[PDB]
This record gives C-alpha cells, sequence and structure tokens, in this order.
C-alpha cells in the first residue's frame, strides 16, 4: 500500500509476464510477493519466490507433481520457453492458476473437518514425489531429537541475557521457573527415542511424504463441489505427517483455561478418516505435542526479537504447557 512503490511492482509484473502468454488486463498486488493477474475472463497468480534457488525448485516441482497427479493445488502454467518458472536476478517467478474459494472458519465444525481431510489428502498424494536431477531434497526426517536439544540448549543460553535485565518481571519469572520446562523438554526427547520415531523416519526416507510446514486457514480454501485446496507450497519438505497435525492443533488449542478435547477429537477423527494412524504413530505425535514449542515461540519474541512482553504472557505460556501435559499424560 503506497504511491510510486505500487506502480513499481505493477511494472515488474508487466515486464515478467511477457515471458508467459497471458492477456494481462488488470494487475493487483496482494502479499514472497504475490499478484492477482486478471485476464479476459478468469485470473492467474504471479508469485515472486523469495527463498533460495535450491529450496525454490524443490517446492515448484513438488507443486507440479501434485497438480498433475490430481491433488487440489494450483497448477503451474508453463511459460513461452516451456519452463515452470523464469529467473530474473536473485528471484524466481512462477504463474499459477488462481483458485476461487472461501477461507475456513475454525469455530465451525464442518470447516475444521474439511481442513484436516485436505491435510490428509496432501500427505497421501505427496508420496512418490522426488525432485528432478540437480534439485536437492529438503528433509527433516530423523532430526527432531537434535532440534529438541538445540531448543533446550537455546533456552539455557537465554538465561545469560535474562540475568542481565535485573529489574524486569518477564526475565525474573523466566529465571525462576524455566528449568522445569527445559528438564521436561529433554525428558520428552528421551521418550521420543524410545517410540517408533526412528524406525518410522527411516522407513519414510525411502518413500517420503511432504509436510506443508505452514498449514492453516491462510493457505487453504474450500472451492466448488466442497473441494479442499492447498495454496502455498513454498515451505514444503519431507517429514513425518504428524508434524503438520501438531503444528496446526497445538496453537489452536493454546489456552490458560480448559483443554478443548472435543475440538481435538473432531480434528484427529477427520484426519484419520482419510489417513489413519497406528497407535505407535499416534504415540510419536503425542510425545512431540508435549515438547514446549509454543513456550519457545513466546520466549523468542522477548529475547531474539526484543519485544518487551509483560509477565502475564510468560505465565500464560507456562500454564498452557501444564494444561497440555495433563491432557496428554495418558497418551504418551
Ligand atoms: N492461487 C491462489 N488462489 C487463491 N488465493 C490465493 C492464491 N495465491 C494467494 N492467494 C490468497 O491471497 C490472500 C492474501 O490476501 C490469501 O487469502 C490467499 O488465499
Amino acid at each position: 500500500l503506497s504511491a510510486e512503490d505500487a506502480k513499481k511492482l505493477t511494472e515488474l509484473a508487466e515486464n515478467v509476464l511477457q515471458g508467459w502468454d497471458v492477456q494481462a488486463e488488470k494487475i493487483d498486488v496482494i502479499q514472497a510477493l504475490v499478484w492477482k493477474v486478471h485476464t479476459d475472463s478468469g485470473a492467474v497468480c504471479l508469485k515472486r519466490i523469495h527463498r533460495p534457488e535450491k529450496k525454490a525448485l524443490f517446492s515448484i516441482f513438488a507443486q507440479d507433481y501434485l497438480a498433475k497427479k490430481g491433488m487440489n493445488v494450483p497448477g503451474i502454467l508453463p511459460n513461452k520457453k516451456g519452463s515452470l518458472y523464469s529467473k530474473h536476478g536473485s528471484f524466481l517467478f512462477v504463474v499459477y492458476d488462481w483458485i476461487e474459494g472461501r477461507p475456513f472458519e475454525l469455530t465451525v465444525k464442518q470447516d475444521l473437518e474439511f481442513i484436516m481431510k485436505g491435510l490428509a489428502d496432501f500427505h497421501t498424494a505427496s508420496v512418490g514425489y522426488q525432485p528432478p536431477n540437480g534439485v536437492p531434497i529438503f528433509t527433516k526426517l530423523g532430526r527432531w531429537p537434535n532440534h529438541y536439544t538445540k531448543r533446550c540448549k537455546q533456552m539455557e543460553t537465554w538465561k545469560l541475557m535474562a540475568e542481565a535485565e535485573k529489574e524486569d518481571p518477564f526475565s525474573q519469572l523466566y529465571l525462576q521457573e524455566i528449568d522445569g520446562f527445559i528438564e521436561d523438554g529433554l525428558r520428552i526427547k528421551d521418550r521420543l527415542l524410545q517410540s517408533t520415531y526412528v524406525p518410522w523416519t527411516e522407513q519414510l526416507k525411502k518413500s517420503p511424504n511432504l509436510c506443508h510446514q505452514d498449514y492453516g486457514t491462510g493457505n487453504t480454501l474450500l472451492g466448488e463441489n466442497e473441494q479442499i485446496w492447498v495454496i502455498d507450497l513454498d515451505t514444503v519438505s519431507f517429514d513425518l505427517p504428524i508434524r503438520d497435525l501438531r503444528k496446526m492443533i497445538i496453537p489452536l488449542l493454546d489456552t490458560t483455561g480448559v483443554w478443548d478435547d472435543e475440538t481435538f477429537n473432531v480434528m484427529l477423527n477427520a484426519y484419520e478418516s482419510r489417513a489413519p494412524l497406528t497407535e505407535e504413530q499416534k504415540q510419536v505425535m503425542f510425545i512431540d505435542m508435549l515438547f514446549p514449542y509454543e513456550l519457545y515461540d513466546v520466549i523468542r519474541e522477548k529475547y531474539v526479537r526484543k519485544s518487551a512482553l509483560p509477565k502475564e504472557e510468560l505465565e500464560s505460556a507456562f500454564e498452557y504447557e501444564r494444561i497440555k501435559a495433563n491432557a496428554l499424560r495418558q497418551l504418551i
């Protein structure tokens, strides 16, 4: 939203679109930089991918694979030279079909069920994808134990700068209670190493599914004939499918009050109706859900980003970890 800056971006789109055979009539800047390009009668999406060329290609080819396989992801329009993308400077440009649909309302039960079935569809459909020759794989298979340790060591490291701010309620409460959550973090790592996590990750290294890694109401839509579409595949990588469940369910249920088990059931039941999980697989998920990822995000706002948050937000983050621990104690 600006004066000369808006016409600057519009002119970039017009210049880049010459590479495709698209009748550009009206161009709107939306969001990575995204444009809605209106044509004769129906639109296309022009996206400037921000990410480095190696990671960019992995997701571009992943999307082409999924689109051509029949999964509900926007298809890629080939350019005049027959390629899925054009390189200009340090950026990749891609033209996708603009999908028409409404966003989901997480307070409505049927939408919560739709969004989970689409996640299951995405996971199942992605199995078989391998990037082309020269494009390296992006994978996190078998890395969670190290990722937990890096985070438990990072929470210890932040006590150095926590002790620096002597007259600060957030840092005062942090120095008093954080050790108990760090200890539990490393104990959750130990529980993960006794689960089927390792054999499961090793079996998937051979024929892996993709994890979306940023799945939510911002990247999904309900189109015609109640079809669920997944829109932004820029952060896809190979990982256990349960990562997307955790990453979607735990933040949604974040609360200082009561654990919403009904919503938890509605979401897992909907996911499992299309991609059922064994008891062992679910154990791995529940173990991962106990790790303090949401507490970490709240701590990262205060020490890395330096946002002066008050004591209430730290205690509120600790309380959700306790509430969640009680809710999942019998499932791990
Ligand atoms: N191919 C696409 N189809 C539909 N919506 C899109 C596409 N790319 C980006 N968007 C939308 O842009 C909006 C941001 O204002 C989001 O709601 C997102 O769904």
